[PDB]
């Protein structure tokens, strides 16, 4: 374990508490979400489970495969008092988890790792789609 | 809000964290299980995902209905160091949530709650099938 | 016949006027609703219309099995002025409809009915999800 | 509101009460034909459930939109002491609604409304095949 | 093993035994039915195979639980004569059957068996509508 | 080439035109609403677009038929500034579209042309259906 | 009935005797077998029991075309103590099974029965896939 | 092309007129077919067309492979006058499709055709199998 | 029997001959066509056979159901020698049975036959459409 | 709105008005293609509309995203005079949208947008696909 | 392992070499094939891969069960400079592997074993298919 | 044909070569593993072929769109005496797959070949899946 691939590790771990967050935060929101949109919003906030679900296992599975160990301690899911505020605080999720996948993606990348600047590649294109998504939902 | 209903709800909220924590152990348990078996086992715990999923939806969905507030935050997972203990650790994690259910069965049943007491009582022949299971995979 | 079995034909004959008054009621919802949310509302209450006719089927087939005869008679549907007042009327007639079968239940076991029983106990729990998700709808 | 739209929606107030009518009789059939046939007929019942329910959401919808207030107050169904019966009575039920939509063609037709021609042409189509078919059934 | 336990699963068994019995019947009415009807009784009689495949295994599956062993030996069939008594036959085995599991349902009550009383409930609701349509075929 | 046929394939062309302009209002308006609603108009939105363009494919293949050459110049899309005038404009279009069917059902007809009198008769019930929902949207 | 159909009879008699016999045998493994593979096992097993069901329902249907009265009462199952002994009488039925279908072929054929020779030699193929296969497991 | 081939030629091409004259019979039948059991038989009837198709279009690939030419020129349909006749009368004519079928295999066999001798005895298989389920209704 | 009703009949008979004659001929086609397009054209003319057989179905009911007998005796298939032929031969044939529909349109309309008229317009649509590609393959 | 991001904008919109196009000139070509390979070649016009509709709504959302107004007008489509260039000026058209394509991918590489980048990257492996495939066909 | 044995499966192990040499071929066809055809044909040559890939399972199960070693060694393939000779090389690769079974079916006959007899029959049967074809498809 | 083109050719059919040899490894593996894990096995091993086919069906296109011929002899496949060589092998040659594509990829970026680049990356991607997996299998 190099210096570099621990430091890596740390992020991915990061990723992961992120993404079980997400799907906490999605649950959530499915379940309470409130007035006619509710109707609307709570299959969106589902949809997004079972993606987060699986960038989820992806990333347990590489962080065993470097040698590291992953975690099952998730981020804090903000508080939401209504659904301006539910849609915000998810864009704000979808946001600083881009930032840190951009960020672990130049970590990949500057190890030669071209499996998983692909697949981060990807998922940043995925998480992008969401936020601006909601972006169109907000404005 | 009664102080039975306020009880109800404290109880409900401990089910909702343990089902969080469920769906993150097994998350968790099929990325990481390893040798020939995980091709058994990997669908075996992401099946359990989308069932506790569904018990999660239900309970933040009834927390809510019954006025309380609906955690984010959940229950530890214990640490599994081989496939014998993911087993172990995944049955007694079962056994604790119908443990739950049962107490907030009389609860409900008390408050002549009928529909709830219905649910509890499938989501503890759910969970008790998925333990059976889990015994079965052990012996 | 006994008296009590003439009482809970008169039941479910009761519940059975109601199912058809639903069945009436959620199709002409899903033709009137308007709105942009008519995207939304019109596919949930044809959702609703093949639940109730599988509750209508279930009560004219016990009926008949009891030796009684089933009647074709709905009751009426309150005419709904607007959005607000559709989701409210449905709301009270579902809540009507649960209290219509709690007191079926209370006969049924009475009778030591089991198979009824758990029907009634079911049709309680899926009325009794219908008009939680209305109260979503509504506030 | 012309006199002749006045009438046209009268006449298509008609068909939605004949039709809420015939969906009674239908799941009333369904659930108390009795003999070996029973399990010949009640799919077939069943299948005339579904039909009818697009043509009362038609007719519902139509009404609204030429201004009329759709009723929700079905026509009585006839009671059927035996099978046979059973058959004739949805047969001359059949015979009664072709008649009347013939009628509303006429109507249609004549205020030039081509797209409710079209339609009354097709659910003419339709009732035609029932009607022929439940005389195969009888003789 | 108390004594009560003991009771239980050989009570069990006996269900299990009655089970195959059915599985059994089920083919063989399926094979050997005849006439125009057999064109419907066919598919009947089949579709209550896997039904009973279901209840054998669960029990199977419970009785092993419980620490017992599994019965592979079934009850008699009855030989029906024409197609008459093949369904007065199969209807008596059903009312049999919910004999039994109605006591089970006390034997599991009484040992405070949760989970085994819902299956049980439910096994006798799937019993008793096909012993109810057995009477509406043969009435 | 009759003088009649002529016109009749000007008006084709027209229709063609209209057809290729709805495919990318409908697109373009997918792409673009805004707000919560997003979720619930751009799936009715891209459910037109195949809509039309199965008239487009029949279109251009009549009139081929007909000896004509077929336009691949789509008419102008009206510029909407919000999700009411979107539904103005698309609602618009196709009264466009209903007014120059007609026209066009009478040219065939006079024609004799059964299959593109039973052709435009469709196409016309099928608008007249998109155009009087989005009236219930609107209203 | 020859005496040459009279034990062409008999034996398709013993065929389905071990059918019925392997319907339960597999169902009973399906519940019972333990430890980690009874995720593999157990499916393997499950299918068996629909195949075992079709040979059963033809056997019985030519029996009884032939003149013959289907046997209900199945022959014994083995009881196995574990696994291994699990997968060797499953493998020990199936040779015994195919070894009474040659014997069956051989009869059929100079009957000259060509349907159920073919019949035969497809259930020969089709049990000698199983043991085979049973045999790969167990070396 | 030898004698022998000439005349399993011949063979074939009775075949094929025998095979589009069943295509006619069970479309007949299922048009016409009536009573309540037109529910159970007009499904069977239809069924049959299919496999007959598919038998047609085998031996007029045959036919033509094999140097002849196939006929478009079908066999007569015997006329019956109620049920139970056209019962018997498709039974009649699968049964002289099956006579055909055994000399045309040993045609086939005594030229050696093994794939044509396999498709041969499958044809067989089926039609016996019709032919079969004929006397099951019949008697 | 009016003389119309009987010079109607003497029509559907004569389209339901042609109607056996197009699923002869297209089976036939269908066995029979080769070089590379084979490929092409076989499922193309496998497809006409299931709407054809649909047409014949609806035929030789209507014909019954006027008091009529449907016939069994197709109109011959022209043999066509080359690809070419059979795609002329089968627009020809197309040709044929829309002149008969248009004839026994008029016939329909004349004795103010509703449900028969949309249907034999449909019919005339459906096989124009049918005629239409063949002249696209041809040209 | 950097310079950088007002000429990506029109950038995208070039690309926009040049899918419309091919999505127009798609359907326009499975209209219009003749001989017997239209058979092959107009589901193929057909799939690639789905792929390009995809394409337009992707860019028009983008569009929007960054702050510009999505154009509705396409690109000219070239008159082919036959299937050669049908074939050809498809081809054409793909070229210069991979050419376009490219040259917004070191505009999006250039202000560092990653899902841009990814996603023009794909629809450039998407297009280069198809114009291979026309290669194929062409040579 | 008798002589005979041997022999048979060096057979077998040719009939694999033989498999394999064909899924190559039929991947290499479906790749390179040119032409408008190209979308007829390749499709063909993918269809092809399948199966044989069944027949190579088989193969090598059966030698691996008869105690021998199954080749992983294919023949070579052919090169074909055009798509007639691909045609051909394909027919002629069917027509070695047919021989090549034919003769196995009598090893296989002469060792008494049913199952291989029957799936070498099989295989015959569905290889004449495939060279019929592609004799259809040359001529 | 340029060096680098040649050297890049020569390369993509080093791969297909390697790709060959994989789909015939995955059979012959499928084939041939044996104990209880063969029901695990198995089907992982027949899922890499339809994966490995589509990779050589990719490379035989590309190679020939580039001028080359694409090559139809395989690798050597290693022989594996047991399970634990035949995962060893099958993660030895997915490694040298990865590798030889990584020498490929830089190959196509240095002759700025954009769609073979992103299939290249999402080819090593998809290996190092499996390789990741076989693993996570052996570990």
């Amino acid at each position: 374990m190099s210096h570099d691939v621990k430091e890596l590790i740390e992020g991915l771990n990061e990723d992961l508490a992120g993404e079980y967050s997400a799907i906490i935060m999605y649950n959530h929101n499915a379940a309470t979400v409130s007035g006619i949109y509710r109707q609307v919003l709570k299959p969106f906030f589902e949809s997004e489970i079972s993606d987060e679900q699986g960038h989820a296992l992806y990333l347990a599975e590489k962080i065993k495969t470097l040698g590291g160990t992953p975690t099952t301690i998730p981020l804090r899911v903000k508080q939401a008092e209504d659904v301006r505020e539910m849609l915000e605080y998810a864009r704000q999720s979808e946001y600083e988890t881009i930032k840190r996948y951009e960020k672990r993606k130049e970590q990949a990348a500057n190890l030669n790792m071209t499996e998983l600047v692909v697949k981060l590649e990807d998922m940043i294109a995925d998480e992008t789609n969401h936020m601006e998504e909601l972006d169109r939902l907000l404005n």
